[PDB]
């Protein structure tokens, strides 16, 4: 008895390599004054929450805080050019503000496609046919601060701004919010999306197919309301996340043997 | 209590409506090439969706005004006794637009009609758009079109399914139909009544992405790979078990 090469409706990505793989986290809390972007209080909670959840899933987690665009590009290029032959997959998280096709580093915008492009095909051969998962918590920073240089739990509400695009074969692009909706971040507890993502990872990450888990996150986040007492006008500003999948098989994070 | 395996309730009187807008020819002023093979797609889709219990309504080569009128009429009837709604576009496209016979239409205008406040009877129900649309170029022949349509999501409980993502190429056989539609329909026929729908779509991703582009009859087409994608804002598991 063996499996002939017949089309299998339940085929899974092989997750039995020596290592789960690397999870990069790019955490941005502050920005160069010329960008006129507001601070992102609560993002450190997001970063720490994600670090614990992904590490429990077997990932080697590397966090970088407030990198300049050049440092960011350099660092992610370094990861893309080493061998991932002994890894199951790759995860990259961006926690920042964004606009259109761009995510902000500390000092400048970076095009998402340039970031994901580094892991396409034979640019990164050892990840070909392996899941490449980008998680993006990035929206429009409320620009009611000045173009000059400069502990209550507040919920900040940001309009969706980042195009929720896919990235190539075996890429999964996960977005905190879709166009027409609003992203929420609590200044102490962190972002709604990341909080809910992390809760689901801890509870179900080790058995549930990952896109099914993401769907749970869609439901959880979309069901959140702000206590209407708090101002100003977050009433009716619903958040619905989304994911764009070009995965070709089922993705599980069963505990590694 | 929060249920990790919660399914959309698919036990209504009717599965729901599946609209298909099929575009084979375009007004001369648009200077767009014909889409031979698209009628095979239409028939294939009609069969698979009707087998799933859908009430299928097909429309060929509608002008933009007629198309808008039809989709608005559908958005304004009651879906209270329906499980869900499906809308398929077979045409050329560009950016946020799909072409009708005589003009472009914004996808957001199309999907917006079925959003909560516009179509109260579809609230909390799956709204699935399937889009076979790419850039029209300037015996079974394979036509190859560059991806052109932005692969965007559409709101709560919408699922947006695209034949091709940016940087890849969409293929259509003049007799057999589009690669994407063929593979989707094959999966619908084999697994549509049991498999969770996004899981089925993932199979389609695999099938289409595995079609070889090494040895084309047209040497122009070599290396022009096709990978589809889907953008999900579904909030529950979607099945089409027999009603
Ligand atoms: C890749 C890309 N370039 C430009 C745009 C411009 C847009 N308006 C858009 O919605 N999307 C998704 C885009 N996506």
């Amino acid at each position: 008895f063996y499996k002939r090469e017949m089309f299998d409706p339940a085929e899974k990505y092989k997750m039995d390599h020596r290592r789960r793989g690397i999870a990069l986290i790019f955490n941005h809390e502050r920005f160069f004054w010329h960008l006129t972007l507001p601070e992102r209080r609560g993002t450190c909670a997001d970063r720490d929450n994600l670090t614990r959840r992904f590490s429990d899933l077997g990932f080697e987690v590397k966090c970088f805080n407030d990198l300049k665009a050049e440092e960011l590009l350099l660092k992610i290029h370094e990861v893309s050019t080493v061998s991932h032959a002994d890894a199951d997959c790759f995860v990259c998280v961006f926690l920042s503000h964004g606009e259109g096709n761009h995510i902000y580093a500390y000092d400048a915008k970076i095009e998402i496609q340039t970031l994901t492009g580094l892991f396409k095909g034979d640019k990164c051969h050892s990840l070909v046919g392996k899941p490449k998962i980008f998680i993006i918590q990035a929206a429009r920073g409320n620009q009611h601060d000045v173009p000059v240089i400069p502990d209550t739990n507040i919920t900040e509400v940001d309009a969706a701004s980042v195009y929720t695009l896919p990235a190539g074969a075996d890429f999964l692009m996960c977005y905190s919010v879709a166009e027409g909706y609003y992203s929420h971040r609590e200044t102490v507890n962190g972002s709604w999306y990341i909080q809910d993502l992390c809760e689901m990872l801890g509870k179900y990450g080790s058995s549930l197919e990952f896109t099914e888990l993401l769907t749970l996150v869609n439901r959880k986040v979309s069901q959140r309301r702000v206590d209407f007492c708090k101002d100003p006008s977050a009433i009716g500003k619903k958040q619905v996340p989304c994911f764009a999948s070009m995965l070709t098989k089922k993705l599980h994070f069963f505990p590694k043997s």
